[PDB]
This record gives C-alpha cells, sequence and structure tokens, in this order.
C-alpha cells in the first residue's frame, strides 16, 4: 500500500498555521486524497489537559517537565500516525517537534540539543512548511491571546530558535510567504503538499533527528 | 550554608531499596543530621498518578511517552530538591534516573543514550548506592507483585542495563551487598552515607550526565 505523507505546518503565533492546516486538509480531500488533520499540542489526552492548563496559566509547570510533556504528547500519537500513514492517509499537522524545541528554546539555559532529544525518533515529516512572516505583520492580526508565550519577547526568541532549526538540511523545509492572503498562502501550500504526497509514496517513513 | 548530600538508592525489584531508604533517613536523623526521604516515581502528582495507573496496568501508555513522564516526574521535584539541599537537608532518594534508564532500556529498541537524555541536567547524586544481589535471591523475598515489570525476564533485562550504567565513572557509585540482613545492609549504607554527607559540603551540586 502506498503510504500517505506526513506534512507539518510550523511558524510563530498568528502565522496562519491553523487556518492553513484546515484549508489544506479540505482541499486535499476535495481533490480525492485521503487526508486528515492533527495538531500539537493534542489537548484532549490526559497529558494534553496538563499542557492546556499550563498554557492557559491555570497551572505552573516546571520548564523541563513541560518540555517533556509536550514531547510525550507527540509520542502518544505515534502509533496512530504510523498506522494512518501506512494505510495511505496523508496527515496535515498543525505544529510538531519544531515548535517544541523553538518554544522551550526561547527560555534561557535550554540548549537546542537538550530540547531536541525527547523527540528524537518521532516519525520524520515528509514536508515541513514554515509559514514565514515578520512578527510585526503577525502582530497586526488582532491582539495577542492570553496564553503563555503570547507576547512579543517570547515570540521573537522562539522565531530565532526556529531560524536555528532551519539549518537542519536533513529535513524537507519549505518557506511559505505567510504575509499574503489566506487564499494565496493556501494555494502555495497546496501545490507544495501535492508534490510531497506524490514523492512520499516512493520512500519509507524515516525517524526525526536520528 | 553547608549543603546536604543527594543520596540515591538503586537496584532491582526487592533489592531492599524502600526498606533501606526509610531506615537510612531514620538513622541519619537520630544522629543529628537533617535528612528527608524522597522516592521516584513520586506518585502523588498529576504525572505521578498517570505513572501509577500505568504501573498498576489500569492504563496502557506508549513506551516513549511513559519514559518521558518518568523523567518529567523527577524534573517537577527539582526546585524542591535544590532548595532542600541548599538549606542543608540531606535527601535520601528511593530510585532516580538510573531506574528510569534501566527499566525503559529493558524494552527493545530503546538505546541507553536516548533513555538518558531527558534526565540530562538533573541534580547529580553525591552517592549512588546500588543494592546488589542475585535476582534469584531477590526472588526468595516472597512473590512478585502485580505491577508492570514485576516478572523475571523484565528484571533480568533491567539489571543488565544497570550494569551498563555502572560503567559511568562520572558518578560516585557504591556497591552494597544487599543479600545480607536488613540491619547489616543498613549499617553498610549508613556508614557510606555519613562519609558522603561530610564530603558533599565541600563541592557544589553538579548536573547529571552533562
Ligand atoms: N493570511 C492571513 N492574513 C490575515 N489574517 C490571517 C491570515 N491567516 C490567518 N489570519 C488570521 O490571523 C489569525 C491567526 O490565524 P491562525 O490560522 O489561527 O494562526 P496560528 O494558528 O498560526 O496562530 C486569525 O484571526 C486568522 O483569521
Ligand atoms: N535484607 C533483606 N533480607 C530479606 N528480606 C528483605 C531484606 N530487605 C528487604 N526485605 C524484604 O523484601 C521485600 C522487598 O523489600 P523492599 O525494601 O520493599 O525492596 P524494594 O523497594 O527494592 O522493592 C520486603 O518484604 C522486605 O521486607
Ligand atoms: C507543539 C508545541 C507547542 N508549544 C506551544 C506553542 C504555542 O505557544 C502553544 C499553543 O499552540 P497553538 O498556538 O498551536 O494553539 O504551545 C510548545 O511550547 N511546545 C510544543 O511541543
Ligand atoms: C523511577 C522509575 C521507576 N521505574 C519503575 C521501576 C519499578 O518497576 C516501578 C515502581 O517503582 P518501585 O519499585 O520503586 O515501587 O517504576 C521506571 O520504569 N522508570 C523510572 O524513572
Ligand atoms: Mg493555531
Ligand atoms: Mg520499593
Ligand atoms: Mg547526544
Amino acid at each position: 500500500a502506498r503510504r500517505g505523507a506526513l506534512i507539518v505546518l510550523e511558524g510563530v503565533d498568528r502565522a496562519g498555521k491553523s487556518t492553513q492546516s484546515r484549508k489544506l486538509v479540505e482541499a486535499l480531500c476535495a481533490a480525492g486524497h485521503r487526508a486528515e488533520l492533527l495538531r500539537f499540542p493534542e489537548r484532549s489526552t490526559e497529558i494534553g489537559k496538563l499542557l492546556s492548563s499550563y498554557l492557559q496559566k491555570k497551572s505552573d509547570v516546571e520548564d523541563h517537565s513541560v518540555h517533556l510533556l509536550f514531547s510525550a504528547n507527540r509520542w502518544e500519537q505515534v502509533p496512530l500516525i504510523k498506522e494512518k500513514l501506512s494505510q495511505g492517509v496523508t496527515l496535515v499537522v498543525d505544529r510538531y517537534a519544531f515548535s517544541g524545541v523553538a518554544y522551550t528554546g526561547a527560555k534561557e539555559n535550554f540548549s537546542l540539543d537538550w530540547c531536541k532529544q525527547p523527540d528524537v525518533g518521532l516519525p520524520k515529516p515528509d514536508l515541513v512548511l514554515f509559514l514565514q512572516l515578520q512578527l510585526a505583520d503577525a502582530a497586526k492580526r488582532g491582539a495577542f491571546g492570553h496564553e503563555r508565550y503570547e507576547n512579543g519577547a517570547f515570540q521573537e526568541r522562539a522565531l530565532r530558535c526556529f531560524h536555528q532549526l532551519m539549518k537542519d538540511t536533513t529535513l524537507n523545509w519549505k518557506m511559505v510567504d505567510a504575509s499574503k492572503s489566506i487564499e494565496a498562502v493556501h494555494e502555495d501550500i497546496r501545490v507544495l503538499s501535492e508534490d510531497a504526497i506524490a514523492t512520499a509514496t516512493e520512500k519509507p517513513l524515516k525517524e526525526l533527528w536520528k
């Protein structure tokens, strides 16, 4: 059976990830692909609830612990991800391990190396779209929410960490100009996704960062 | 202020860790030290409950996720551990990161390296007592419990992983002949502990595996 592709959308807050992930799944399904939507954090699980409470500031969680919970929250979906891909379903994922490293990396004394380790071995995305736009342009998209990390200084530090990660050529990173209109960004992402879905059927799923 | 020592007790199931940890705290306090008892997993926290449910077989947890939860369960106590040690309190800990690596390492496809990473940077123990005894002798101490890992094949594989870890000379590992009587084992551990408490006041707390 021809496997589905694992496509991840990354970027800072308000980059358009959730909008574009939803629209990409809709468009791929309308074009005859079997595509499904996933997101991280997956706030529905027991770990997910801990993470949601933390992000809402309803609880405080030690920084290393929360970093590990974010990773554990990905691992608990790995059996499902592998099964779906093997069944031929393409998975469009709103955030993945890259957000995990970039957001914890925005905290002092968290090396990129330590942050990556827990996620070493996850299913490696076939395509990582980075929805690029200036933080000042993202800032024009209404106001910051009230969750943790939703402030200018944290986003700036997370973006710099994403830039560091984009130096890993082991991954198929594709820059997307996320400053355009919702429909224009969508078309760019959809074309990239269709190419990746066709090529993913030619090579086995690999392991991230290993 | 003269810091307390961080003393960890490790070993296979039924090696006497919990008995000896309790008795060591009692004896140190009776000798005028400020010593407190800790254990991992710390089953009282939100993460701890997840871990307890898993160990009781009330739930299944993906292996990488549970490994990370075990580590997160240590990290969430790090601020407390650091504060207590700095206040001069010696902490006697029933299991730590070594058990975390040895038990997950008993599962195929879990490298020692990947298992160590989440715990890299925890407070480094001043003394790691390994309560050594043949698994066949441990087996004579009543019957195996009903929790996960409480069977001969898993314990054998975990012991082999502990042997691998004991090759790290970066740690002050001390072998204890845990086959002796409760009181004899206790005296050996108590003498080792008193020496370590005196020397811990001379050097700062370090970071594990880094
Ligand atoms: N291309 C775009 N131009 C303008 N506003 C946009 C664009 N894409 C999304 N938005 C709006 O910006 C906000 C953030 O979009 P969202 O998709 O939720 O981003 P993210 O998940 O990256 O935070 C929402 O109000 C959304 O409607
Ligand atoms: N030295 C010893 N000799 C014989 N039985 C022992 C000894 N130490 C502990 N035990 C008994 O063995 C069992 C396991 O001891 P415990 O301290 O709970 O070990 P652990 O925490 O390593 O599983 C308990 O019934 C305990 O009373
Ligand atoms: C997936 C993931 C998200 N995050 C953050 C990024 C966002 O600030 C936050 C909520 O995500 P969201 O913006 O997609 O709703 O979680 C981490 O800190 N680590 C992670 O592993
Ligand atoms: C601390 C720790 C324990 N364990 C295991 C060892 C025991 O089988 C189990 C319950 O511990 P206990 O024997 O000390 O009650 O948890 C792990 O698998 N990982 C860990 O990080
Ligand atoms: Mg979003
Ligand atoms: Mg015990
Ligand atoms: Mg390494």
